[PDB]
């Protein structure tokens, strides 16, 4: 129940808008009006921070309340640059593609990939603030012009003769950065990567990619399954002949070797840290999201509150 005391912070509630932009803006406006002491507004989904800023502008309150968000909507980055948004937490699709190619090429060459018993490798979020937002935009520019960073540093891997496949779940812009990551790793390691995108986002399209990769005898496959419960068989058939890993979305019931993805819970803890840096003295916090029935909204808000409360992480590391 709300309000909830989290250390020196009071989470007043989680306001839902069902992705209606004008309702998201209204929620921000009524929050400012009914809670004159509110200190930070937090947008849990990509659109919420732009509508928080819209509500602050209508209330003449830009800069009077701190703002923290998720993702890199252009209005969110503009707000970071003009200091009305303290920072935002973004995913790293480029590292999804790059590391998938890196780890599949390493296994194809006999090397080992350290994977925990959970079978999950967490690709780190990125925290963007006013202090590093120009470094972020420069990184994105470099990536788009085909000169993205070599995440593997000095580590040499001879991937010539290795052929791997990288299967997305759609033609979303998220996959354009991952595609650049695949091609940068392939150039770095000398391997060949087939980036395969299901144009209409159906499992039947992914099934034909999987069967083509088996017929081509690829050395490894990374896939973001569209409907994991109903793709266990087709993934297992590929696993019989070649290593399959999951990326971005997981099929934990299948024979896939491991999963790499984002931890929305740890992304929430990172946003909790941005809140703490935006208002070190504490105060009232309001969260905003489309709906709370979605898993990533539950994980992001729970991570925020656990971080503000200083909740100790029951963790395994070895
Ligand atoms: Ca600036």
């Amino acid at each position: 129940g709300f309000p909830r005391q989290c250390g020196d912070y009071t989470v007043l509630g989680i306001l839902t808008d069902n992705q209606d932009n004008s309702k998201a803006k209204e929620n921000a406006e009524t929050t400012l009006l009914r809670h004159p002491n509110v200190a930070c507004l937090v947008g849990l989904w990509s659109q919420n921070t732009p509508m928080i800023l819209a509500g602050l502008r209508s209330s003449d309150a830009i800069g009077k309340v701190a703002v923290v968000g998720f993702d890199e909507h252009p209005d969110t980055l503009a707000g970071i640059r003009d200091q009305s948004v303290y920072g935002t937490i973004v995913q790293q699709p480029y590292a999804f593609g790059y590391r998938s190619v890196q780890w599949l090429t390493t296994m194809a060459k006999g090397g080992e990939v350290e994977v925990p018993e959970s079978g999950m490798i967490i690709i780190p979020h990125r925290s963007i603030t006013g202090a590093n937002v120009n470094e972020f935009a420069a990184d994105i520019d470099a990536i788009k012009s085909g000169k993205g960073p070599i995440l593997s540093g000095e580590q040499q891997i001879d991937g010539s003769g290795v052929r791997v496949a990288y299967i997305t779940n759609s033609l979303d812009p998220f996959w354009t950065l991952a595609d650049a990551g695949c091609k940068r790793a392939a150039e770095q390691f000398g391997c060949e990567v087939d980036v395969q995108m299901p144009s209409s986002g159906s499992i039947e399209e992914q099934k034909r990619f999987l069967e083509s990769n088996v017929a081509a005898k690829v050395d490894g496959i990374a896939i973001s399954p569209i409907d994991p419960e109903n793709q266990v068989a087709m993934i297992n058939d590929a696993c019989k002949v070649t290593p399959v890993i999951c990326q971005d979305s997981d099929a934990p019931a299948s024979r896939r070797k491991f999963y790499l993805g984002t931890s929305n819970y740890l992304a929430g803890r990172a946003a909790g840290k941005l809140i703490q840096e935006a208002i070190p003295e504490g105060g009232e916090v309001m969260l905003f999201v489309g709906k709370m029935e979605v898993l990533n909204a539950q994980e992001r808000s729970q991570g925020i509150m656990d971080e503000l409360a200083g909740k100790p992480i029951p963790a395994i590391l070895q």
